[PDB]
């Protein structure tokens, strides 16, 4: 009958611009409005936010558009004894600060299959890639980046320089077995294969809260939410929320 909270990004990240604040329960909760309730986020500069439910146990707050950088954000899960519903009650509290970095946006334009990567506005670094097959598209619309992998193992092949940008697996990677089709052909299936080289470059320099986008595949746009694909759900719809739904 006791529900533990566990609190995102950790306590002391920089993050980028996307990254949302994630409060995660051990349990179902039954009673929405009493968990957001229970949150008290902080910005500094201020800046209007919202809560939206990902699934019965995770709620994420964000702001409308992207955080600018060098915001301090403040998060306390106040949940320690409060009646979250159907008889289940906070084990704890839980408390995080971070604060958000550069402004990093990767775009990839299926007209040119080409990653570009803009910090803070400028062009940095571009890519040559290759997205998903007609049959398996990546799908369009913005991406949180997620955890990242020196090496993993896909589910069976062996990736190296693994990016993730969405819970239904999409990562930007090293892919040497199609470096010739990299800025002219499609052949993943989802994924944003690109050179080693670059792939490593990209793992180096994003962080968790930075942005892929993705526009002009043959794809639909990635469900809001998917785990990253917050920044899809159109602000009306976040900000009025789902705590009675
Ligand atoms: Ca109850």
């Amino acid at each position: 009958h006791l529900t533990m909270p566990y609190v995102m990004p950790g306590d002391g990240e920089v993050v980028g611009v996307g990254e949302p604040v994630a409060i995660r329960f051990d349990e179902n909760i039954a009673d929405r409005g009493a968990a957001e309730k229970a949150i008290k986020i902080t910005t500094n500069p201020p800046v209007e936010g919202a809560f939206y439910w990902l699934n019965n146990r995770e709620v994420r707050w964000r702001p409308e558009h992207f955080w600018k950088p060098g915001t301090a954000v403040d998060v306390a899960v106040n949940t320690y004894g409060v009646d979250l519903g159907e008889g289940m009650f906070g084990e704890d509290n839980v408390q995080t600060h971070f604060t958000i970095g550069d402004e990093v946006i990767a775009t990839a334009d299926d007209n040119t299959k080409i990653l570009t990567v803009r910090v803070n506005g400028e062009v940095v670094k571009s890519m040559p890639t290759s997205m998903g097959k007609d049959s398996t598209p990546t799908a369009n619309g913005i991406y949180i980046v997620g955890s990242r992998y020196k090496h993993i193992i896909m589910d069976r092949t062996d990736v190296d320089w693994a990016t993730q940008i969405s819970y239904s697996g999409v990562f930007v990677h090293s892919a040497p077995w199609s470096v010739g089709a990299q800025g002219h052909t499609n052949t993943s299936h989802g994924c944003l294969n690109v050179s080693p080289s670059n792939a490593q470059w990209f793992y180096d320099h994003v962080k968790r809260g930075d942005i892929v986008e993705v526009v002009n595949t043959v794809g639909g746009t990635l469900p809001g939410i998917d785990g990253l694909g917050d920044w899809n759900i159109p602000w009306d719809q976040w900000r009025a929320g789902n705590a009675k739904a």
